[PDB]
């Protein structure tokens, strides 16, 4: 998933080879400080007494990666006596401690302590007064890259503004990019609102919700298709065609309806099922026999689909109200499979 | 973002839970045997010694991963003290290495030993051989699953065994499952081959390739279209509809042709840019270029062309159906890279 390690392989950045800092000291991994001799030799010399063995100037991604945490408990240990510092890193969570750590692998301890303002309103939990105010700083203006997902991690307490790099937020991402907010959002004199609209004047019909909705079950569909007792297919929406990648490519959202009516009105649902997830399950079962550890790393990929895909589609204002996520576990308490038909009839009723 | 950790995590697995073994003795982590004593605060003791903290039974990821790293420590120390071990392990790589620690998680240092023939190919590098000796034993009868895993690491020296869940090997799996294997393969009397064969009688045209072509560049297409000044845009193939969670999904590629003839013959291509990397590169953009994120853009750019090209060759399905071409957008000399000078120099060698 997404650690220390990755977030600073982010920031700072990695290398497997012996390489010279800003101020010419010899390093190597993340930031880790060989020597201050100019010589190189010497400066393997100590990445050899380091390791255990002669690197000869080329260390593992995984020599790399124990070489890192043991700076990471030596920033602690300093952290925890600086009195600057040390009352703002108790009262952070570990997420806002990590980024806690971020900074002071940057700049050092003695120039996060420069902060003393921004410091005092993450102590004091006012997330968003201290964001604000690390935009103004000097280190925002020498590193606009690195200055937001620090403050982004210290305003959600999440690894959101490090992207898509794992393999659950890789499948929301692409996701989003290519499907939800490349065909749901109004472009031109289409998308998502304007089909429904169509849709809902052609066949004089009401949409229950004017949104996508995506089931996110737990385990793909039986025989490959929605089963309902209460749902049926109708007509889809009108394809719209974008060209992607070289191909004006269509793209097509399904249609249901209820089969029963309610409050007096059948209602519609251009709706799917999460497909990345239906595509991640037939992966996983053609290379794994579908033991108890492959269940739990199945289910610790569906929970992180969804959140990240969720995430993103709340902070972009073209997506924010066009998607209905659904995460479900596809048997109820009793062990019975639960009908998608009477998840959306509940919710009708919920409401009017 | 595999190691032996997620390589165990993957065989044996990882409890944060303090359990009971088959031998109903306490454990936790991966098999980190806690102590034989029933007294489950014994078992909390012990485990809070090897923590450092008040863990009453519940440990996290990170608490566990270290934990199994002093494990494997402690193995990689009794394997340099045995005699018939030693040698294959200081002759093995780290990645093969994991795979040796592997098995001795599995039936202890005296069972690995017993491998000798299978310990002899390994230490003089025959790893194809090394392969076929290890499926014959019993480990590969008890425990067929693991030893596949295991015995494919010393024959490939890779993860390709276990990595199908990192980013780029995921998003090409995903890109294999869910739309080459599922589309292009012939299925019934539908497919790729069969909508070349019908476009080609339709309008007395030649395809130069019989294969869908997807380009892999290192940047993304200019104005999201394939630029070149030799290739044009044709009509594009029918479109196939398959049926796929729960949406009559269409699936249509687009065909170009060569804007000058290659020996009196103007040939057409079906291809497509690699979706997964459009996406990925938008993602990267809009989360600057750094030389951090150029290296890793990179990196997950080579690793998702060379899964993606295990798997199509991997399946019979889709062994000849798939031309993956991966290069630069730009040549040495900073000029936009002409995609279908690619293409007409590839006809022009065999033609
Ligand atoms: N109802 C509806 N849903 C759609 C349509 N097009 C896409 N979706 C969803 O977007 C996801 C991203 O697809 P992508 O084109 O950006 O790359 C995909 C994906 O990496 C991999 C597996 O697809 P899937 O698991 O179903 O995820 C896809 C889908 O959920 O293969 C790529 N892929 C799938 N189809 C194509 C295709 N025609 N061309 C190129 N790449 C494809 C839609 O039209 N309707």
């Amino acid at each position: 998933g997404m650690n220390i390690f990755e977030m600073l392989r982010i920031d700072q950045g990695l290398r497997l080879k012996i390489y010279k800092d800003t101020e010419g000291y010899y390093t190597i991994g993340i930031g880790h400080l060989l020597t201050k001799s100019p010589s190189l030799n010497a400066a393997k010399s100590e990445l050899d007494k380091a390791i255990g063995r002669n690197t000869n100037g080329v260390i593992t991604k995984d020599e790399a990666e124990k070489l890192f945490n043991q700076d990471v408990d030596a920033a602690v240990r300093g952290i925890l006596r600086n009195a600057k510092l040390k009352p703002v890193y108790d009262s952070l969570d570990a997420v806002r401690r990590a980024a806690l750590i971020n900074m002071v692998f940057q700049m050092g301890e003695t120039g996060v302590a420069g902060f003393t303002n921004s410091l005092r309103m993450l102590q004091q939990k006012r997330w968003d007064e201290a964001a604000v105010n690390l935009a103004k700083s000097r280190w925002y203006n020498q590193t606009p890259n690195r200055a937001k997902r620090v403050i982004t991690t210290f305003r959600t307490g999440t690894w959101d503004a490090y992207g898509s790099l794992d393999y659950a937020a890789g499948m929301a991402s692409n996701y989003f990019h290519g499907y939800l907010k490349l065909s749901l959002p109004e472009r031109k004199a289409d998308g998502l609102l304007h089909r429904m609209n169509v849709y809902e004047d052609k066949y004089n019909v009401t949409f229950g919700i004017k949104r996508l909705i995506i089931l996110i079950p737990d385990e793909m569909f039986i025989n490959g298709v929605i089963q309902s007792r209460i749902l049926e297919k109708a007509t889809p929406l009108e394809t719209q065609f974008i060209n992607r990648a070289g191909v004006n490519r269509p793209f097509k959202h399904a249609v249901y309806r209820l089969a029963e009516k309610v409050n007096g009105k059948t209602y519609y649902f251009a709706m799917e099922g999460a497909t990345p997830m239906l595509s991640f399950f037939e992966a996983m079962h053609s290379n794994f026999s579908a033991t108890w550890q492959m269940k739990e790393l199945k289910r610790e990929i569906w929970l992180k689909f969804y959140t990240h895909l969720n995430e993103l589609i709340k902070t972009w204002p073209e997506t924010r109200n066009l998607v209905e996520l659904i995460i479900y576990n596809s048997h109820d308490t009793k062990g019975d499979l639960v009908d998608v038909g009477e998840m959306l009839k509940s919710h009708m009723e919920l409401k009017t």
